[PDB]
């Protein structure tokens, strides 16, 4: 989730003394390495306390004075503190000078401040006492992490939970045909109905039970409907002169069949049923026989 980095710039111990007064001078060269605690931010810094964002140590760097500026920094040089907490900001930073081979601190610093995630590199100075030293600070994110505590995480899929990339604010840009705060989500054909038109991949309409159509919103009429249409699933209501539950019924055998002969007049009597009346000289059910 992040790193706190410290790399160390320099040393000058030109006396080659230690914190007490005492030499490590010309008898023998300081054994120089580094000490580092990390904590929460204290308005009034004590000596103590323990290292709540990390402690570490350098093995011995160099003598008495040394000199890092145009240096690449590895893994002696330089101390990472790692962090899966959201980065608070602010931060109370412990860096002290020891000299090895009984163990006695040469210089001590302190620093109390706040600093955002960056690759950009702070440095910072101990000019007071004996002995001087230099270095610097980081806070990175790792990898898909974002914000200023390297806490938002994104990474980007193209899979069963998601399809999208992520933004330099580390938010989910949904890849084409896909949308949602997950963008899991597909995006239907343009046009498909709202009520009964669904997805699984985008641009494909596929209908709720009784519903059909390139885009949902055609009614399924109940199966053996003739002459009859639907507003709903398996409905069959009729049209002009179509009759019963399936629409089957001619109820104007007359404007249908047209069964009187030789122009006479038809009327209707239900469900396949006529009446005829006939013009001069006219007989029948059908107005068939002349005279
Ligand atoms: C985009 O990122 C900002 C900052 O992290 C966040 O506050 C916002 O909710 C994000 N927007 C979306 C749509 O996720
Ligand atoms: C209906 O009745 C028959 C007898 C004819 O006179 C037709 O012309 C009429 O429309």
């Amino acid at each position: 989730s992040g790193q706190f980095e410290l790399e160390i710039l320099s040393m000058q111990n030109v006396n080659g003394e230690l914190q007490n007064g005492n030499c490590c001078c010309t008898r023998d060269e300081c054994d120089t390495y580094f000490k580092v605690c990390l904590k929460e931010y204290q308005s009034r810094v004590t000596a103590g306390g323990p290292c709540s964002f990390g402690s570490g140590s350098t093995p011995v760097i160099g003598g008495n004075t040394f000199n890092l500026k145009a240096s690449r920094g590895n893994d002696r040089n330089r101390i990472v503190l790692p962090f899966s907490f959201a980065w608070p900001r602010s931060y109370t930073l412990l860096v002290e000078a020891w000299d090895s081979s009984p163990d006695s601190i040469i210089e001590k610093a302190s620093h109390s401040g706040m600093i955002n995630p960056s690759r950009q590199w702070q440095t910072l100075k101990q000019n007071t006492g004996v002995a001087h030293f230099e270095y610097q600070i980081r806070v990175t994110c790792d990898d898909y992490y974002y914000g200023f505590g390297c806490n938002k995480f994104c990474r980007p899929r193209d899979d069963f939970f998601g399809h999208y990339a992520c933004d330099q604010n580390g938010n989910k840009t949904c890849m084409e045909g896909w949308m949602g705060p997950e963008c899991n989500r597909a995006i239907c054909r343009q046009g498909c109905s709202p009520k009964h038109g669904s997805c699984k991949l985008p641009g494909d309409c596929r209908c709720q039970y009784g519903w059909q159509g390139l885009y949902c919103d055609k009614c399924i009429p109940h199966p053996g409907c003739v002459h009859g249409i639907c507003n709903e699933p398996w409905q069959c209501l009729c049209e002009t002169n179509w009759g019963g539950q399936l629409c089957d019924k001619d109820l104007n055998y007359c404007g249908t069949h047209q069964p009187c002969l030789n122009g006479g007049t038809c009327s209707n009597t239900g469900p396949d049923k006529y009446q005829c009346s006939c013009p001069e000289g006219y007989s029948g059910p059908n107005c068939e026989i002349v005279d």
